[PDB]
């Protein structure tokens, strides 16, 4: 429980608010779609279609693991699928950062939807947003409203632990 980790969907700009969030709290900034892209030599897309989902899942359980150790904390951004893991749990405080369907919908694009069925009928995205939702919302501290911009997600994070030090 030593790090201020990121949740929330693709698109959500966890990774732009996680280093502007380093600048400000003075800590190290890591990504956890970096790491893994970084060290397999792929991009994530390439991951899944050369190694398959299941193993990109291992990547980032094992990865999790690694985090876990690191000694100073640091601001953790992290990829969508990642509150799958039971493991996630102690790696730090999660921050959702809550965005609304509608406009995560329209920040996809071709390349993304043409590998992903569900986002491509309304009934089956919208069912898939609540239940990933739900899925964000229970393993939150915090729910952040991204909807303001980067300025006023990065205001809420910081009033929060303003108030509980002990986080940071
Ligand atoms: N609560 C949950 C549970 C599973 C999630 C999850 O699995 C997610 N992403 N999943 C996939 C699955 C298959 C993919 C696939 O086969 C290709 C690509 S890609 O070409 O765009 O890189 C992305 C893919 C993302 C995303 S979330 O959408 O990442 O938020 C959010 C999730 C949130």
């Amino acid at each position: 429980m030593q790090h201020l980790v990121l949740i929330g969907f693709m698109g959500s700009g966890k990774s732009s608010l996680a280093q502007e969030l380093g600048l400000a709290l003075k800590l190290e900034v890591l990504d956890t779609d970096m790491i893994i892209s970084e060290r397999v030599g792929l991009s994530v897309r390439e991951i899944f279609e050369e190694l398959g989902e299941d193993n990109f899942r291992m990547f980032e359980k094992n990865l999790i693991d690694e985090l876990k150790t690191l000694k100073t904390p640091h601001v953790i951004s992290t990829g969508g699928g990642i509150v799958m893991h039971e493991n996630l749990k102690g790696l730090g405080t999660t921050f959702y950062l809550k965005m609304d369907f509608e406009t995560l919908i329209k920040r996809l694009n071709q390349k993304e939807r043409a590998k992903r069925p569900l986002l491509n009928n309304l009934t089956q995205a919208k069912e898939l947003f609540e239940k990933r939702q739900a899925l964000y919302e229970k393993n939150a501290s915090f729910i952040i409203d991204a909807r303001g911009g980067l300025n006023n997600s990065l205001k809420q994070v910081l009033q929060f632990i303003a108030l509980q030090p002990s986080l940071s």
